[PDB]
């Protein structure tokens, strides 16, 4: 099925998922001179004090750090959102070199990677229901640039050796995702979609202006993961990002003046 190579990569996804050419696809380029400050944006509330991480999984496209979302522990509220969105997993998209890797771009600039903290709207009762609704998910997107190490990421990069190939997983309890946030919570927001098949148009995107810094050694370890399963020909998990899609009739709003 789909992937990131020449033969199954983003330019092909529309054949099995025609919504690939829809009216609210993600990611997009964020044109900093067109995005308008919206003084009506309520403030953002990231409540991760009670987050319970459970497991890390290589799913053959990225790795997901998964949380217990059986109850309202780690939630995202406020900003452009109505109601309460539960954290279910985070993952990253990254490149083969530092010059590309992010999905969103800023004035066409690609970052070395992008973190997605995925949350679902609890008024829909479960995640599978939430993905069918235009306000079903809220994805908090954080850019990564390469420079000084991020101390809160090191537990993640140290476990990657044990989930090298697709379908491998490891116990990953007690990880605190607050250690992946930047200082400022200033953000851009627009209505969009999942950036992997089935590309459902169910996401409120909230993309932080301030990137986090990670080290070269840190991102080099992301790039040693494999897209393939155990014992199959090795295909390094790199460039697992979808390029920017047409903005169409959408407004990107800024939380900051
Ligand atoms: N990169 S991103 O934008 O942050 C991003 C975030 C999360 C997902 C994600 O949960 N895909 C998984 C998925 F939702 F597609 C899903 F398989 F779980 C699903 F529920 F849709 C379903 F396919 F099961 C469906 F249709 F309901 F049957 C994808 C992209
Ligand atoms: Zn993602």
């Amino acid at each position: 099925h789909w992937g990131y190579g020449k033969h199954n990569g983003p330019e092909h996804w529309h054949k099995d998922f025609p919504i690939a050419k829809g009216e609210r696809q993600s990611p997009v380029d964020i044109d900093t001179h067109t995005a308008k400050y919206d003084p009506s944006l309520k403030p953002l509330s990231v409540s991760y004090d009670q987050a319970t991480s459970l497991r890390i999984l290589n799913n053959g496209h990225a790795f997901n750090v998964e949380f217990d979302d059986s109850q309202d522990k780690a939630v995202l509220k406020g900003g452009p959102l109505d109601g309460t969105y539960r954290l279910i997993q985070f993952h990253f998209h990254w490149g083969s070199l530092d010059g590309q890797g992010s999905e969103h771009t800023v004035d066409k600039k690609k970052y070395a990677a992008e973190l997605h903290l995925v949350h679902w709207n609890t008024k829909y009762g479960d995640f599978g229901k939430a993905v069918q609704q235009p306000d079903g998910l809220a994805v908090l997107g954080i850019f990564l640039k390469v420079g000084s190490a991020k101390p809160g990421l090191q537990k993640v990069v140290d476990v990657l050796d044990s989930i090298k190939t697709k379908g491998k997983s490891a116990d990953f309890t007690n990880f605190d995702p607050r250690g992946l946030l930047p200082e400022s919570l200033d953000y851009w927001t627009y209505p969009g979609s999942l950036t992997t098949p089935p590309l459902l148009e169910c996401v409120t995107w909230i993309v932080l202006k301030e990137p986090i810094s990670v080290s070269s050694e840190q991102v080099l370890k992301f790039r040693k993961l494999n897209f393939n399963g155990e014992g199959e020909p090795e295909e390094l998990m790199v460039d697992n990002w979808r390029p920017a899609q047409p903005l169409k009739n959408r407004q990107i709003k800024a939380s900051f003046k």
